[PDB]
């Protein structure tokens, strides 16, 4: 299970009994600059997201870049069906009042307003969770090679359908690249809690989160 690209970096699975590799990459390279996760408080996402991060693993839809043994990039996927808004929605409640309710409360919004299962008549799609690349490998599509993969283990799955909710402008420039089309456009300045406060607050020039999915 070895996929070699570019140089000395070969695109791996995630093995379930290796995720504490995978995690501390994460919070290394994806974690700090991901706006969700950058424009809430603390920096640190809270267990209940890590968890679910790696709670993908086992669907063996979760890869890494690895140079000299050391992941420099990393994809987490998983799958949903028609029942995802109302779970979202649930899940959102269950943490409501921390960080990662904020990030589930902004993402079950999205998810309520995509709706790809029915919007294009489709059982199930492959959505993927988390893309994240070491800044010093950035700018050489290692991004583009792990989408593909997911969407080659979505076809072998046989998912009719690829879904990700770009929250950085640069998966969404990514994305675009790959052929993926946009479905869907939230603003941070629109989405704010019950109290009247904006939830997510990250660096510019990251305005909205973009939903984009691939036909398979
Ligand atoms: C999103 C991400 C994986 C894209 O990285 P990538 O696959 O290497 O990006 P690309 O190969 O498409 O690079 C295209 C150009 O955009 C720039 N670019 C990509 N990500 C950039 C970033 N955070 N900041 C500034 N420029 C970036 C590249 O450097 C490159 O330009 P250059 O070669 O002239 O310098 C990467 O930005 C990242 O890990 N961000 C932090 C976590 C995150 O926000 N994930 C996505 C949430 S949807
Ligand atoms: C492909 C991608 O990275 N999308 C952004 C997901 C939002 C952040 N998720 C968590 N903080 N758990």
């Amino acid at each position: 299970m070895a996929k070699p690209i570019a140089d000395d970096i070969v695109v791996r699975q995630v093995d379930v009994g290796e995720t504490e590799q995978l995690m501390t990459f994460l919070l290394a390279h994806y974690y700090p600059e991901e706006p969700l996760t950058a424009g809430t408080h603390p920096p640190e996402p809270e267990a209940a997201d890590k968890e679910f991060l790696l709670s993908n693993v086992p669907f063996g839809t979760c890869f890494v870049a690895l140079h000299e043994g050391r992941i420099v990039a990393a994809v987490v996927a998983g799958p949903k069906d028609s029942h995802e808004p109302e779970h979202m929605a649930e899940e959102a409640r269950k943490y409501a009042g921390g960080k990662w309710g904020s990030i589930l409360h902004l993402l079950s919004a999205v998810e309520t307003a995509t709706d790809v299962c029915r919007r294009f008549s489709v059982p199930s799609c492959l959505h993927v969770h988390a893309l994240g690349v070491d800044p010093q490998l950035r700018g050489r599509n290692l991004g583009g090679r792990l989408m593909e993969t997911v969407a080659q283990r979505g076809r072998d799955l046989g998912h009719q359908l690829v879904s990700v909710d770009c929250t950085s402008v640069y998966a969404a420039r990514l994305v675009q690249r790959l052929g993926y089309q946009l479905i869907n456009t939230l603003r941070y300045v629109d989405h704010l809690d019950a109290s009247g406060q904006q939830v997510i607050r990250p660096p510019p020039p990251h305005e909205s989160v973009q939903t984009f999915v691939l036909h398979l």
